[PDB]
RNA sequence: UAAUUCUAGAGCUAAUACAUGCUUAAAAUCUCGACCCUUUGGAAGAGAUGUAUUUAUUAGAUAAAAAAUCAAUGUCUUCGGAC
């Protein structure tokens, strides 16, 4: 769908959070305002379309 | 990702952003008290004191005169201690 994954949910699914400043995933307008969006959890599954890969060693 | 002022991972470098942290007059006054050897003693040395926070306890005088008194003392000693 688009919806980008988050560390520390630990579900195969998505859910709605109510996002906060200095976390990820949001980037608020105004100063002190928060709003509610749906996040995609932290554990892999075969719904997800990309994957990141960093090569700690070769 | 069909999509909205949606956003993920990897790589750089700043501040009146964020996090730390030194400098300086002399004086006085308190408490502790090495010693001292003595009467009625005096003393080295030590530490404490900005402002702000919280609690407790004191100063923050005042309507009109003079003695007797208990001692202590500032002082001329008048070694009385009156002042």
């Amino acid at each position: 769908q688009g919806f980008p994954m988050k560390q520390g949910v630990l579900l195969p699914t998505r859910i709605k959070l109510l996002l906060t400043k200095n976390v990820s995933c949001y980037r608020p307008r105004r100063d002190g305002e928060r709003k509610r969006k749906s996040v995609r959890g932290a554990i892999v599954g075969p719904d997800l379309a990309v994957l990141a890969l960093v090569i700690v060693k070769k």
